[PDB]
Parts: structure tokens; sequence; C-alpha cells
């Protein structure tokens, strides 16, 4: 039967969370508010059902059994993030730190290694203190470094002795398209012609924030090479989120519109953390509304990582859009180019739960192929694969998912090929661990392999996912 052994010795498998996805708590142990707080109260016509992470899967008082259901599973790793106005309420290191918030992280952590089960910290989860937020702008400012740079110190100085992976940010471009460009998470920014928000500029906050993330990822970087690392000995890098694309038709117009869409997702970051400048096509098509980075923050992007998180779950055909006279000006449009999953009608792979999701795990392969050959043979973690189911079934039938069993069975037989193919994966994060608060979609989407029971006391069961990842594991 498939299992790890044809995975390389020592191959990290885990499960992955996020801080206000899971915790809950959000008023509770001396925390302060953060923008995902503040979206979910005042914009529920922005999340399916108007739900928040309020309480979410409790994660923050139930830490102690889910660390037991993840060692039941056999995994050897769990990705999951610090949220940052739990540590630091105001945002400040000034502000002081909440001792409370660091020693729920602490206790977490210990619990973790007691199971032989590495932390990945994922240090922003897209959580920012809603007091940076109100300050200057949040990722609008370039103040925003020096305080994201405390927050990673924290995390160093409290945590880096046991943590030994750190992922500073996941999925930026996540955040700043679904931030600044659509407005559909927080902190909801876009265009007045939108109509969607009371404030932003889809055309060119995109961009500002992108820059500033990188930044703040750097930075963050810079630090931990050369004041904890040696000591600690441990490996940062980031995680992105990138759709694979495919061409529409065999056209030259469709080919090229691929590769843009590819650009302006991945390439956006890839190109500045691997040649210190972003991809010639979005230079060429955003123009001066892309900024430039000086020969000294060049220096300081290019090269910012020990390993890749990828994070991937789709494949999406590409159509090329013609130039108009009508310029609704955005980072979407500025790519000339139309994502659709389905060819003449039909979709590019079997569905799932999710309505733009299709099951393509070729593209995982291809993905990676893609990024070992442009980018110079990064060691790659896959931080984040996974499907969702809807959640409109009982608890019983929603535990049986083999769809999930084929979508894992699948994805990890690519992965497999990849790795004969030579690229330097050195682990794999299911996401999720617990059906939990998928942002937008609050939780009308189930991608756990751990069921929970939101109807009856947040109750969990492990999936048939989970039981099948635990023979996996041989565990
Ligand atoms: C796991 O896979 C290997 C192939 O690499 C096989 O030799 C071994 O018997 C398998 N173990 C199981 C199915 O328990």
């Amino acid at each position: 039967s498939f299992n790890r052994t044809s995975f390389p010795d020592g191959f990290v498998f885990g499960a992955a969370s996020s801080a206000y996805q899971f915790e809950g708590a959000a008023k509770e142990g001396g925390k302060g508010p953060n923008i995902w707080d503040t979206f979910t109260h005042e914009f529920p016509g922005k999340i399916s059902n108007g739900s928040t992470g309020d309480v979410a899967d409790d994660f923050y008082h139930r830490y102690k059994e889910d660390v037991k259901v993840l060692k039941f599973i056999g995994l050897d790793g769990f990705r999951m993030s610090i949220s940052w106005a739990r540590v630091l309420p105001r945002g400040k290191l000034s502000g002081g730190v909440n001792k409370e918030g660091i020693a729920f992280y602490n206790n977490v952590i210990n619990d973790l290694l007691s199971k032989g089960i590495q932390p990945f910290i994922t240090i922003f989860h897209w959580d920012l203190p809603q007091a940076l937020e109100d300050e200057y702008g949040g990722f609008l400012s370039p103040h925003i470094v020096n305080d994201f740079r405390d927050f990673a110190e924290l995390c160093f100085k409290e945590f880096g002795d046991r943590v030994k992976h750190w992922i500073t940010m996941n999925e930026p471009w996540s955040y700043s398209y679904g931030g600044y460009d659509a407005g559909l998470l927080a902190p909801g920014r876009c265009s007045a012609f939108m109509a969607f928000c009371p404030k932003g500029n889809s055309g060119t906050e995109p961009y500002i924030v992108t820059h500033n993330l990188l930044l703040s990822h750097a930075a963050a970087v810079k630090l931990y090479k050369e004041k904890y690392q040696a000591y600690q000995k441990g490996q940062i890098g980031i995680t992105l989120v990138t759709y694979w694309m495919i061409p529409y038709s065999n056209s030259k117009a469709d080919k090229d519109a691929a590769q843009r869409a590819l650009d302006f997702m991945y390439g956006w970051f890839i190109e500045p953390l691997s040649f210190g400048e972003y991809p010639k096509s979005m230079r060429r098509l955003v123009g001066k509304r892309l900024p430039r980075f000086t020969k000294e923050q060049a220096m300081l992007v290019k090269g910012s990582f020990d390993f890749l998180g990828l994070n991937y779950y789709i494949a999406n055909y590409v159509l090329n859009v013609p130039t108009s006279n009508s310029v609704n000006l955005s980072y979407t449009t500025d790519s000339l180019s139309n994502q659709t999953a389905f060819r003449n009608g039909v979709a590019i792979g079997r569905p799932t739960g999710v309505p733009a999701f299709f099951m393509y795990p070729k593209g995982l392969k291809d993905l990676l192929v893609y990024t070992k050959e442009k980018y110079n043979d990064p060691v790659i973690y896959i931080t984040e694969n996974g499907m969702g189911d809807n959640n409109n079934v009982t608890t019983e039938e929603g535990i049986k998912d083999p769809q999930r069993v084929y979508f894992y069975n699948q994805h990890l037989l690519s992965l497999k090929n990849a790795i004969a193919a030579g690229v330097k994966v050195k682990g794999y994060f299911t996401w999720a661990f617990l059906d939990n608060f998928e942002w937008l979609s609050g939780y009308t989407q189930r991608f756990g392999i751990v069921y929970v029971d939101f109807k009856d006391g947040l109750k969990r069961y492990p999936k048939h996912s989970a039981l099948w990842f635990k023979k996996f594991l041989l565990k």
C-alpha cells in the first residue's frame, strides 16, 4: 500500500492551522483586537452567514485535546500561527507584551514537542492588530516594517529555543489582493467605483501593500539570520500561494495570458525573493504604480529565505483579455488575463465542495518543477494542500470523506513524482487539521481531516482521511 516509505527519510508530514481561524478566545486572555475581529463584526455581509472567529474551534482552550489528536494521526509537524494582538495587544512593542498570550503559545509548543511534533510557526497570518491599522494604515505604511520586525523578534526570543522552523507570513498575495483589490478580506479596502468598501484604491494599494509585505518579511529574515539562527539553529522561510495556470487554448495570446496570470499572482513575490526585482510583465503593464526596490532593498529581499513554503490547491484555465478604452483600474485587470475552471463548459478536474475548486493533482508537480527550474532549485515545503466539503450533511456523513482520501492519494502521488524529478521538497502539510473559520466562507466549507461539530459543542471526530493518513504514516 501507498505509505510514507515512498518519501525521503525524515520527510515532514503534518497538518496546518492558523490563529484567527482556530483559536477563538478573541477577547480573552488579555488579547487585543485585530483587523479580522473588526472586519467580521463590521461587515457581516462579507462573511457567509455573518459568522466570526470569536470562538472558531476554541483551540485556545482545547489545545491539549487537539494535540492528542495530532499524535493519534501520527503527524511529524504542525503548522500554526502566532496571533500578533494576543502577544502584543497594542501592536507596538512599546505597547507592552501580554504574558498570558506568550504563555498560551509556550504551552502549545511544549505539548507539541512532548508528542514529537515539530512546530512550524507562521508569524503573520493576516491578523494585524487594529492599533497598527488605525495608527498608520497597517501595511500601507513603511512604519509597518519595524513593528513587524519587533513582533518577529518577540517570537524568536520567546519561542526560538524550541521552534526550529519559522514562516514570516502566509499568502501575502491573499492579503494584498483580498484586502486591497477586491475588498473581500480584512481590512476590506477597494476602489469606490466598486460600491463595496468605504475606502481604498484597487489600482494602487495592492502594489503598495505587497511592497511593504516583502520588506517586512525581509527585515524579519535579516534579524533571524544575524542574531538568532547561529544559536537557535532553525530555518526561516515564507509561504506563497499560487494557482497553476493552463492556457485556455494553444494560441500565443492565451499562452502569454496564462504566464501573465502566474506572473501577477506568483511572480509578484517569488521574483523579488529570487531576483530582487518584480516580474518584467508587471513592470511593463503596471508601470509607475509598481514600486521599485532601491539597491539596498533589492539586496535585502533577494535570497531572503532558507526554504519556500507553497500552498497549492487548484489549477485554472487562462484566457487573454484584450485592452479596452474603459479603465476599471485594478490589480486584477492589470494582467490582461481571465481565469476560469472551465474549458468549453467542462471543468478542469473532479468537483469538490468548493465551487471554484477542482482537483488537478498534475498542477502540483507542474508548479514544483517550474519553481525548481526558474528559481534555482530551492528547498520547498508544501505548507498547504487540501479540499473543502460543503457544510450541509450530518456529522455521521461528514466524517465519511472518501473524496478527500482520493484527493490526498492523488496529490501525494504527484508530490512523489515531483521529488523523483529532483524537486527538493522536505515536507507536506494538510489544510486543514480541523474544520475551521474559512475567512469569507465562514463555516460553510469543511477543509479538515478532523470533523468539528459546531452544532454540538465543537466536538472533534477524525475523518476517514485522517485515519487514512494515520495508516499512510505507519502509525
Ligand atoms: C510501504 O511501501 C513500501 C514501498 O516503498 C513497501 O515495500 C512496504 O511494504 C509498504 N508498507 C506497508 C504497506 O505497510
